[PDB]
Order: structure tokens, then sequence, then C-alpha cells
């Protein structure tokens, strides 16, 4: 299965986190790292006195069950996800969300995919249209479909 992997991070210095949680996806079991979209700087969605997400979009090629790679993915967050700062851990600033599991659709208590909210989303849609830009949803539209539709303005690389 081809699972499509969203990365944020805002930490004001995202770079090593970002890249410490990618080693990390490449070391999930039963899977490895088919591509990597380039690394792009979006805004927060509220006011201007937090950092910028770093995002991007990974292809992980995997056998596991989806369930099993949210274990993963969560285990990620939970390992690498939060930075030390001088006295104490900082709070999760890394967020790994499954966006498409191969054309599967998944609706348990755990786990909603296509991600919920991913069309209405420019830094979820652009970093998986450079990896993926004939990519189709389970239900037949189209990535490109809903780019052109909606317009999203394109990301600045980081
Ligand atoms: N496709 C998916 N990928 C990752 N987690 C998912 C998911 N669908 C549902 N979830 C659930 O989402 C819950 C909350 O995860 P969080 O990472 O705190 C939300 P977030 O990513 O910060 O916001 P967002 O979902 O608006 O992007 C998890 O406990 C997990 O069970
Ligand atoms: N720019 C940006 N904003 C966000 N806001 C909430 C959750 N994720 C994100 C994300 O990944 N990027
Ligand atoms: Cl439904
Ligand atoms: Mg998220
Ligand atoms: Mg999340």
């Amino acid at each position: 299965t081809v699972a499509y992997i969203a990365i944020g991070s805002n930490l004001a210095s995202p770079l090593e986190q970002v890249n410490a949680a990618l080693k990390a996806l490449g070391d999930i079991p039963e899977s490895h790292i088919l591509t990597v979209s380039s690394f792009y700087r979006t805004p927060p969605l509220g006011p201007q006195d937090a950092p910028d997400y770093l995002n991007a979009a990974v292809a992980l090629e995997t056998s596991l069950a989806p369930e099993e790679l949210l274990n993963h993915t969560q285990r990620i967050e939970l390992q690498q996800g939060r930075v030390r700062k001088a006295e104490r851990w900082g709070p999760r600033t890394l967020d790994l969300d499954i966006m498409l599991f191969g054309n599967e659709v998944i609706n348990t208590e755990r786990l909603t995919v296509p991600h919920y909210d991913m069309k209405n989303r420019g830094f979820m849609l652009w970093p998986l249209f450079e990896i993926a830009p004939e990519l189709v949803f389970p239900d037949g539209e189209m990535l490109r479909q809903i780019l052109h539709t909606r317009a999203f303005d394109k990301l600045n690389k980081w």
C-alpha cells in the first residue's frame, strides 16, 4: 500500500525535527519511503505571533494495516515530536497525519482517511501534488481537480 503522510512542524527552527521525523518514518517496520516532497513554508491560520509551519508530504510503501501505521506515527510524535527547552520539554510541535492509505476509505474511532480536512488545505494538497500529480481519491475525485477548482495559492519553499 502507498500511504501518503503529511508532516507539519511549527518549531521556530524546524529542519532538525523534520529530518529526525523523516528518518524515523524510514525505520517503520514493513515499510519504506518512496519519495519526499520539498519543504514548504506556510503561515499559521491565525495571529501572526506564531512560527511559520514547515509542511511536507511523504509517500510510504507499507504492508502494515492502517491502524498499525497510525500506532507508529503516533509513537514518532511521542518520541521526537517535542523539543527540549532550557528548563523543560516543550509541547508537541510535530504532526504526522495520514492523508491517504492506498485507495482505502477508513472511518473508525481512531482514523478518518482520506484526512477529514485536506481538501481545504493548500499546505496539504500542494506538497502532495508535487509527488503525486495524477493522484485519484477513493471516491474518484482527482487531486488535480481539487487544486484546479479551489485555486489555492502555490506555497513558498522553505
Ligand atoms: N488520518 C489521520 N491521521 C492521523 N490522525 C488521525 C487521522 N484520522 C483521525 N486521527 C485522529 O486524530 C486524533 C487527533 O490527532 P491530532 O494530531 O491531535 C489532530 P491535528 O493533526 O493536530 O489536527 P488536524 O486533524 O486538524 O490536522 C488522533 O488521536 C487520531 O486518532
Ligand atoms: N500552515 C499550517 N497550519 C496548520 N494549522 C493547523 C494544523 N496543521 C497545520 C499545518 O500543517 N500547516
Ligand atoms: Cl462516512
Ligand atoms: Mg494535522
Ligand atoms: Mg495530527
